[PDB]
């Protein structure tokens, strides 16, 4: 009645041995965790990274948030120090409940959150911090620079130090040379009571991993990848405004929605309270949302394993159908790795090779189709040198790399090979096929991968 908490997600407690390699571990828990979308990981008892900072010298610009179920919010992007924010956040919670903060039960804050967001008369607003690491506000994990203590040095090269995990060698997003700050760098989050993250999935359906450095807990709701489209159908019925087309990536619309509503429509949902010193991991295409119990400080980063590669291709296809902008070119990343085949991890080499083979067969079919439409002239083009906004399909907005069509009639415009009819009204013999590689260039790149993989 009123609120029925979803069942608890899986909780893992790896030994020091299991813990040592994060990628091996994540692959091991995958058959369990991917059925629930999110999972929690408790590090071995003596893994404690040192947290140290001056609460007076760390500044950030707060974001303001209204708390209404089904109301549209925009996804990403006055002044507080960490101390002045903390004083504001503690007083807020203390005055809301007329209690000391540590006596307010987590079960009660959860019940109250879902009451207040549904009640139109209540108009509670809260503030929070969200930003990538910078000079004015940096990682909560140790990084190189300032002389470090021996304990800080222990954690400098940990796999679970979230600065490192993007650039390790069983991850596939490391060798991307393209500028993608939002996606390879950690984000820092300063929470207060009821500050909330709306329902979403990660860019390119990647994994995410979140560490709560300190403070009061963070409450999570998660949905497994296989149920993503069920959730979206429910969302579309109850709030169609969120689904209208949008001019860019800085304009994505998201919302708060009671998990009991999803469960009523037969969408599986799980929950957890993440406490200080614990990790939460989200899997590819797993919807998630939540809210903070009180003043706290968290750090999170996207990442991509060899398991993810085929889904990454399927995601870019889904973006095309939806006319959604890409953060990077998937084919470009694949060819960049093929070109470094001799220094690749051998399991990586093997998995990249399979995706490359599919890429090449799809590209063969597409070029044959546009040839039969009467496009004859062609010229090689180094797509990776063009700014992203100069190589998007006019129609579906996909980031071009393997090929595109141009016409002298519309200087600078491109369509991908799926949308040859959408460029202009000139006859196809006036068009030109721009391509990065010939078929004959591509098969040897693939062979280097096979040899490295053996
Ligand atoms: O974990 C949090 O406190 C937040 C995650 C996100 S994503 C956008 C704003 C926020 S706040
Ligand atoms: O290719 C697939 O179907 C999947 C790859 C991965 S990696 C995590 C969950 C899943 S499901
Ligand atoms: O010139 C052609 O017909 C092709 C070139 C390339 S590159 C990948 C597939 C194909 S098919
Ligand atoms: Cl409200
Ligand atoms: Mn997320
Ligand atoms: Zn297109
Ligand atoms: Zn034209």
């Amino acid at each position: 009645s009123m609120f029925l908490p979803p069942p608890e997600c899986p909780v893992f407690e790896p030994s020091w041995e299991e813990f040592a390699d994060p990628f091996a571990f994540i692959h091991k828990i995958r058959p369990i965790a991917e059925q629930t979308g999110i999972c929690k990981v408790r590090p071995p008892p003596d893994w404690q990274p040192p947290f140290a900072c001056d609460v007076d010298k760390l500044h950030f610009t707060p974001r303001i948030q209204r708390l209404n179920e089904l109301e549209a919010q925009t996804r990403v992007k006055r002044d507080y120090t960490l101390r002045t924010f903390g004083e504001m956040a503690d007083a807020f919670k203390s005055d809301y409940f007329n209690m000391p903060v540590h006596m307010v039960p987590t079960e009660l804050v959860e019940k109250e959150f879902w009451r207040l967001v549904s009640t139109i008369e209540e108009d509670v607003t809260v503030e929070y911090g969200a930003d990538i690491a910078s000079k004015e506000f940096g990682s909560g994990f140790p990084v190189r620079d300032i002389k470090l203590s021996p304990e800080e040095e222990e954690y400098l090269d940990s796999g679970w130090n979230l600065n490192n995990m993007p650039v390790m060698e069983q991850s596939v997003l490391a060798h991307i040379t393209a500028d993608i700050c939002g996606m390879k760098l950690p984000w820092l989050y300063v929470g207060m009571c009821f500050s909330s993250f709306c329902w979403h999935i990660e860019d390119h359906w990647s994994y995410s991993i979140n560490y709560l450095h300190w403070g009061e807990p963070k409450t999570w709701y998660g949905v497994p990848g296989y149920a993503a489209e069920q959730l979206e159908n429910v969302m579309k019925k109850l709030a169609p405004e969120l689904f209208v087309s949008q001019p860019d990536l800085l304009h994505q619309l998201v919302t708060i929605m009671n998990p009991n509503t999803l469960m009523t429509h037969e969408v599986p949902v799980y929950r957890t309270n993440q406490c200080a010193g614990e990790f939460v991991i989200t899997f590819p295409r797993a919807y998630h949302s939540g809210f903070n119990q009180g003043f706290n400080f968290a750090e999170a980063v996207n990442f991509c394993t060899v398991d993810w590669l085929p889904l990454g291709r399927q995601c870019v296809e889904h973006y095309r159908l939806l006319h959604r902008y890409c953060v990077f070119s998937h084919d470009e990343m694949i060819c960049k790795m093929a070109s470094k085949a001799d220094v690749l991890d051998v399991v990586v080499a093997s998995t990249v090779q399979k995706d490359m083979a599919i890429m090449i067969e799809d590209e063969k079919a597409l070029r044959e189709t546009v040839r039969k439409l009467g496009v004859i002239d062609s010229e090689r083009m180094d797509f990776e040198l063009l700014p992203d906004d100069e190589r998007q399909c006019v129609k579906c907005k996909t980031t071009c790399f393997m090929s595109a069509i141009s016409c002298s009639c519309k200087p600078g415009l491109l369509v991908c090979l799926h949308h040859v009819k959408e460029l202009c009204s000139c006859p196809p013999y006036k068009y030109k096929l721009r391509y990065r590689y010939t078929l004959d260039d591509l098969y040897p790149m693939m062979n280097a991968l096979k040899l490295r993989a053996e």
